[PDB]
């Protein structure tokens, strides 16, 4: 009993970086097949070929590649599963996963709302940057402060980050209030540090008088930094034990990895968005991206429903 990961594979169109280069088009993306292609010298036919869960090349916009991995997921979250999203590869216009977050929250509104039912949201914010915690929604406390994590004995596979705002959010604006005025937590002059950011959303039914169902869904958006990071080399070796099925599991290695274990063979349902350049000049990062990302796919996580009767 469990779920595989789930991941999609994504090619971005080439960036005006790839055109001066004189960069030649390396890459075929079949998403009916669900398979990625890349040329690997040289006409010649060496090939290395991947499978995935999703494949999208790249005249799908990356708002609809996150909306078909992402809306799916929010009805496992209102189910009362843990998911998680991580994204790697990301940058008209081009946004991470932090840029969705506005439309996430209204779907989720819109979905608990519609139906009647009775729940509260709250939101939090941190990064990862070179292995230290910092919050991005706390607003008077000095930005260039950390915090600290301990175990909880209560989740004894789990960790706790004290200090850490959560933020209710009843309308589906002050996300956008709240989401700006985090990014500008941030600047600080970023392109090494990972983002998580957390729905946590408390759901109450009654069922029959004397009964109620009361459920917890919790969502991550994992956006990783691109490639000396060790979140992100842990994040490599974490992936590697999992599906080599070695003993020891580089967990604690890592900040990210401690933070979000449980998405790692874990009971969280967890999902994928590798983009990857179309470009002969990234050769060797894409065909690094398609490693992990292939073998991501082989691990089993075992989702549990959070619910009380
Ligand atoms: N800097 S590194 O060699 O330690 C390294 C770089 C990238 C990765 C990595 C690359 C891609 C993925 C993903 F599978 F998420 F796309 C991933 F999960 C991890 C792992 C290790």
């Amino acid at each position: 009993k469990g779920k595989n990961i789930q991941v999609v594979v994504r090619c971005r169109p080439f960036n005006l970086a790839e055109r001066k280069a004189s960069a030649h088009s390396i890459v075929e993306c079949d998403p009916v097949r669900k398979e990625v292609s890349v040329r690997t010298g040289g006409d010649k036919s060496s090939r290395k070929t991947y499978t995935f869960d999703m494949v999208f090349g790249a005249s799908t916009k990356q708002i609809d590649v996150y909306r078909s991995v992402v809306c799916p997921i929010l009805d496992e979250v209102i189910m009362g599963y843990n998911c998680t999203i991580f994204a790697y590869g990301q940058t008209w216009e081009e946004d991470p996963l932090a840029g969705i977050i506005p439309r996430t929250l209204h779907q989720i509104f819109e979905k608990l709302t519609d139906n009647g039912t009775e729940f509260s949201v709250k939101v939090s914010l941190l990064e990862i940057y070179n292995e230290e915690l910092f919050d991005l929604l706390n607003p008077s406390s000095d930005v260039s402060e950390r915090l600290q994590m301990f175990d909880d004995p209560r989740n004894k596979r789990g960790v706790i980050i004290k200090g850490l705002e959560e933020i209710t959010v009843h309308n589906k604006d002050e996300v956008y209030q709240i989401l700006e005025k985090g990014a500008a937590k941030r600047t600080t002059a970023s392109s090494r540090s990972h983002s998580v950011f957390s729905v946590t959303i408390h759901m109450k039914e009654t069922t029959i008088d004397g009964e109620e169902l009361v459920k917890i869904g919790k969502l991550n958006l994992v956006d990783l930094a691109g490639s000396i990071n060790q979140s992100l080399l842990t994040l490599g070796r974490v992936i590697t034990a999992l599906v080599e099925r070695t003993p020891h599991v580089p967990y604690r290695e890592s900040k990210l990895t401690r933070i979000l274990q449980d998405s790692l063979g874990g009971r969280t349902r967890t999902s994928i968005i590798a983009t990857i350049s179309p470009a002969s000049l990234n050769l060797e990062e894409t065909l690094s991206t398609l490693e992990y990302a292939h073998r991501a796919k082989n691990i089993l996580n075992k989702p549990e429903v959070n619910q009380k009767l």
